[PDB]
RNA sequence: GGGACAAGCGCAAGGUCAUUCGCAAGAGUGGCCUUGCGCUUGUCCC
């Protein structure tokens, strides 16, 4: 629509407009400039601001504690969360009836990296012009505690809110040598079951639990 | 210290603070207290954006399936230590338990620079040119040459080959789901050993199937 | 608020396999299994 409407909201006059064109501009609207390319860009770009952020302003430090919110601050849902509050879904151009959050997420990200080329690289100024209008955003999925729960952790809350029941995970083999060898198990609730190779059992367990989580995203 | 002292001078920046050099050296059996972990987490996100910042600019093409392989290796295990080898950080490294690893030097070398980027005040822009200054010709090579990191189909192919000299064998079982969201499931086969592979596409089904082949004669 | 079950993570312990050492008496590293505690969360009960 307005590509003067969006320069309004983040705060930045673009001096390149075909930029800001093709950031936005999806790939069956235009195979000749679509976002992929700076979408390339802009993936690395938004991963340094977001992780440079979260290892400032967190409570713990250790990795294992900060992969599970890294995890969310750059997963499709809160990068919509974020594009939402630019309104982005009404300056996308794509045919209609194809574009998804998926999409979204990319031009989201295609956005920054055409800032970031514009404003001639400038890191540290994107980077505050990033801030400027999400760090709080951000702090706050943080300080709350938002995290990408692991699969094992997942399919228990879905079937407990729906059935009240969890899952039951069973052994069926073990091959190979103690110092290395593969686990079998059987991921099983009510009438859905799949399979998991793995390592060790809980890291089995994880995959007959990815699997079965996708069996679920079905209907009732 | 003056060890501390000598990697300045080949890094080309002096340290304001080396309490931050020093942790960004420290293993974590050498002193719980105190390690690289968290600044690796950073530097990972960090040395990640100078590189394909880099590499969107002089590449021969831009689509996204010609760049990944190339990212592919610019962040590899192998290509990070060829960078760090440069600096010798083999030298000025801190273990304790048992001896050292290529690894554990590409993590030293990311958490290195994420010590250098909060030394400097956060001046990523500053950190961008003293990186570019003492690689960016190493990486622009790699590219120029064509340095990749080969993908699964391609991967498998070489092995079934200089072993066997026969090729594996893709059959497509099925393609469930509705038309606008349909899934499909390949099946890799060579010999006598079989895999599975869930795919958005015929292709990335493949994928699948042969990255599961190739831990399967991975094995023995 | 107090619990029952369960999950993830963390700390530790025991066992086992592999591996390294060795003044052969022992001593380390890693993979896996089991247990306890802590932190977080979910369903349930009070």
């Amino acid at each position: 629509k307005m590509l003067e409407q969006l320069e309004k909201k983040l705060g930045y006059t673009f001096k390149d407009k075909s930029l800001l064109e093709k950031a936005l501009t999806h790939v069956s609207y235009s195979k000749k400039e679509h976002y992929e390319t700076l979408e390339f860009l802009g993936d690395a770009l938004v991963n340094f601001f977001i992780v440079d952020l979260l290892v400032q302003y967190s409570p713990n430090k250790r990795e294992g504690f900060l992969s599970p919110l890294k995890a969310y601050l750059i997963s499709e849902e809160f990068f919509n969360l974020l594009a939402q509050k630019l309104e982005l879904h009404k300056f996308i151009r794509i045919k209609r009836g194809k574009i998804n959050e998926t999409i979204i997420g990319d031009v989201f990200e295609a956005l920054w990296a055409a800032v970031y080329i514009d404003s001639g690289r400038d890191a540290n100024f994107t980077r505050e012009l990033f801030y400027k209008l999400f760090k709080e955003d951000i702090l706050s999925a943080i300080k709350e505690g938002r995290v990408k729960k692991d699969y094992k952790t997942i399919l228990q809350e879905i079937t407990q809110k729906r059935w009240k029941e969890r899952p039951e995970y069973r052994l069926i083999s073990v091959e190979g040598p103690h110092h290395k060898k593969k686990f079998i198990v059987e991921a099983k609730i009510k009438e859905y079951r799949t399979l998991g190779e793995g390592k060790s059992k809980k890291e089995a367990e994880q995959r007959a639990a990815e699997e079965l989580i996708k069996l679920l995203e079905e209907s009732e």
